[PDB]
């Protein structure tokens, strides 16, 4: 964690450091177009500090140890970086969702979350089955008592290949290719019809350029990090010989934790990033500030025009 921090993530501090400031603020402005920063900025966002607070002072090391509960790299990062990012999710819903509308629905529901809302978080987050399974597997080895075990396997990470890893994965996590993100009715109206983020993110309904942009960022925002971890868990993070791998921090938590990187995170923001109001220096048109007043009067040129305000 020493390491990690003090070369490789010394990039995170200070770029995303001093423009965390700029930036995050009880998520500054929800919920026009800033997805990311209503969620997933939780998991992601927290591991910037994170960082001395939770994760290299106390939070695998040191003294030990600590966490308190479990780890406690593991059972907070390693599932909230995933289940409670994606939980959080409907706040998302409300925009990779209305970028557009499919209007109201019917009767019901246009008030778009609620149930779809659950169906729609709760399958986003729905490796939900960790907490639990997972979760028992630091219970014993309990993740405190034990340290982070030592120990108490041996019987059945064998046999119990299912729930544990690979699970998490399994093909549970096909989720975004079989129906996810599409089946919303109105994302069978959005990326895969050319009808839509070109025209419509050059300058129209939302924030501009980078909103055009989520022609493709767009399934990068629920198939990073969580769903292809699985394999990463696999191996390793199970067996060998406890105490040395695990806890195989070296190459299995590094990835997750670049998440410390809010620049090319924050860099697709949207509606509020131009058309932001404060904290105006940020990537845009005239560039690294401005022209932006505010309002708040839809999406923004290039720059201060259409329009004030």
């Amino acid at each position: 964690l020493a390491a990690y921090m003090f070369l490789l993530i010394m990039l995170g501090f200070p770029i995303n450091f001093l423009t965390l400031y700029v930036t995050v603020q009880h998520k500054k402005l929800r919920t026009p177009l800033n997805y990311i920063l209503l969620n997933l900025a939780v998991a992601d966002l927290f591991m910037v500090f994170g960082g001395f607070t939770t994760t290299l002072y106390t939070s695998l090391h040191g003294y030990f140890v600590f966490g308190p509960t479990g780890c406690n790299l593991e059972g907070f990062f390693a599932t909230l970086g995933g289940e409670i990012a994606l939980w959080s999710l409907v706040v998302l819903a409300i925009e990779r969702y209305v970028v557009v509308c499919k209007p109201m629905s019917n009767f019901r529901f246009g008030e778009n979350h609620a149930i779809m809302g659950v169906a729609f978080t709760w399958v986003m987050a729905l490796a939900c089955a960790a907490p639990p399974l997972v979760g028992w597997s630091r219970y014993i080895p309990e993740g405190m008592q034990c340290s982070c075990g030592i120990d108490y396997y041996t019987p059945h990470e064998e046999t119990n290949n299912e729930s544990f890893v690979i699970y998490m994965f399994v093909v549970h996590f096909i989720i975004p290719l079989i129906v996810i993100f599409f089946c919303y009715g109105q994302l069978v109206f959005t990326v895969k019809e050319a009808a839509a983020q070109q025209q419509e993110s050059a300058t129209t309904q939302k924030a501009e350029k980078e909103v055009t942009r989520m022609v493709i960022i767009m399934v990068i925002a629920f198939l990073i990090c969580w769903l292809p971890y699985a394999g990463v868990a696999f191996y390793i993070f199970t067996h060998q010989g406890s105490d040395f791998g695990p806890i195989f921090m070296t190459i299995p938590a590094f990835f997750a934790k670049t998440s410390a990187v809010y620049n090319p995170v924050i860099y697709i923001m949207m509606n509020k990033q131009f058309r932001n109001c404060m904290v105006t220096t940020l990537c845009c048109g005239k560039n690294p500030l401005g022209d932006d007043e505010a309002s708040t009067t839809v999406s923004k040129t290039e720059t201060s025009q259409v329009a004030p305000a």
